[PDB]
C-alpha cells in the first residue's frame, strides 16, 4: 500500500489533511473532487499531488458548518456549480482598465464585467466570507473566484446570456443592506395619497426610470384604478441607489451619476456596455476603452451615490 498526504476543504480556508490510497480514485475515498476547479472524482492519485489542496462535498457535520459559515448557503449543489463555473473563469482575462478589473469579452459575460465594474464603485459590504474575500481578489486583478460565485450565487452557468439588474438584485441579498430605508408617496386624482416605507434590497433599486432627480420630482405610475398616479421619493438612507428602466435614449452628463449599463439589442440578444464619471466619461467595453464629455445611448441602469435625502415637498 503506497500513500501521499493531500489536504481537503470546502472553503479553502480550514485544510483537513488526509491520507490517501494511491491504489484507489478520488471519488472512492473522498466522494466528489475537485483540484483547482478540475474534476478529479474518477482520477487515481499521481505522486505531484503530495501536499496540495482538493475541494470536496460537505459529506459531514464538521464540513457542513464549515461551507454554511463561508457561503451562506446549505444547497448541495452548491460546490458543484461553483467548481463547474471557477473552471472557465478562470480562462477568461481580466484587463485593468481606468484603474478598475474589468473582464475581456467570452462566453456572453459582458453582464458580469458590467455588474463587477459596477461593484467597484459603489460601497457594498458583503456577508458570506467567500463574497468578502473573493471581491479583494478581484480589486487586485484575479476575478476569476468572484465571477465564479457570482454564477453559483445567481443559479447561473457560463455561457448563458444575463441581465446586470437581475444578477445585482441576487448580490444585494447578500450585501448588508438592513440598514436602508426608502419613503414613497403616491398621489392618485381618484384614490388620494399613500405612504410607503421599504427596507433592504427594495430601498435602493427602482424599476422604471433612469433618472434620480425624476424620482424626487414624481414620476407616472398606473395606479390600481386604472388612472395614472405621481410617485416621488420622500426620504433615502443608503449608500447609493440604482434606477433602471427598459433600454432607452437616455444622455448622461458628466457629475451627475457614478456609472451605468448601457444595452444595445433586444431582450433575446444583445450587448453591455459600462459608462462611468471620473474627470471626463469613459465607456469600458470588456477591454476596449473609449471616453468623450458627453453620452446619449440605450442606457438600463444608472448607480447614483447616496447618504441621507429628505424631501422639501410637503
Ligand atoms: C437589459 C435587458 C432588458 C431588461 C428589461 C427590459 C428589456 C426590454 C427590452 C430589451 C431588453 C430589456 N436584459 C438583458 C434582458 C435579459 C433578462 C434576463 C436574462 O436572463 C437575459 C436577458
Ligand atoms: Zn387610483
Amino acid at each position: 500500500v503506497r500513500t501521499i498526504k493531500v489536504f481537503t476543504t470546502v472553503d479553502n480556508i480550514n485544510l483537513h489533511t488526509q491520507v490517501v490510497d494511491m491504489s484507489m480514485t478520488y471519488g472512492q475515498q473522498f466522494g466528489p473532487t475537485y483540484l483547482d476547479g478540475a474534476d478529479v472524482t474518477k482520477i487515481k492519485p499521481h505522486n505531484s499531488h503530495e501536499g496540495k489542496t482538493f475541494y470536496v462535498l460537505p459529506n459531514d457535520d464538521t464540513l457542513r458548518v464549515e461551507a454554511f459559515e463561508y457561503y451562506h448557503t446549505t444547497d448541495p449543489s452548491f460546490l458543484g456549480r461553483y467548481m463547474s463555473a471557477l473552471n472557465h473563469t478562470k480562462k477568461w482575462k481580466y484587463p485593468q482598465v481606468n484603474g478598475l478589473t474589468s473582464i475581456k469579452w467570452a462566453d456572453n459575460n459582458c453582464y458580469l464585467a458590467t455588474a463587477l465594474l459596477t461593484l467597484q464603485q459603489i460601497e457594498l459590504k458583503f456577508n458570506p466570507p467567500a463574497l468578502q474575500d473573493a471581491y479583494y481578489r478581484a480589486r487586485a486583478g484575479e476575478a476569476a473566484n468572484f465571477c465564479a460565485l457570482i454564477l453559483a450565487y445567481c443559479n447561473k452557468t457560463v455561457g448563458e446570456l444575463g441581465d446586470v439588474r437581475e444578477t445585482m438584485s441576487y448580490l444585494f441579498q447578500h450585501a448588508n443592506l438592513d440598514s436602508c430605508k426608502r419613503v414613497l408617496n403616491v398621489v392618485c386624482k381618484t384614490c388620494g395619497q399613500q405612504q410607503t416605507t421599504l427596507k433592504g434590497v427594495e430601498a435602493v433599486m427602482y424599476m422604471g426610470t433612469l433618472s434620480y432627480e425624476q424620482f424626487k420630482k414624481g414620476v407616472q405610475i398606473p395606479c390600481t384604478c386604472g388612472k395614472q398616479a405621481t410617485k416621488y421619493l420622500v426620504q433615502q438612507e443608503s449608500p447609493f441607489v440604482m434606477m433602471s428602466a427598459p433600454p432607452a435614449q437616455y444622455e448622461l452628463k458628466h457629475g451627475t451619476f457614478t456609472c451605468a449599463s448601457e444595452y444595445t439589442g433586444n431582450y433575446q440578444c444583445g450587448h453591455y456596455k459600462h459608462i462611468t464619471s471620473k474627470e471626463t466619461l469613459y465607456c469600458i467595453d470588456g477591454a476596449l476603452l473609449t471616453k468623450s464629455s458627453e453620452y446619449k445611448g440605450p442606457i438600463t441602469d444608472v448607480f447614483y451615490k447616496e447618504n441621507s435625502y429628505t424631501t422639501t415637498i410637503k
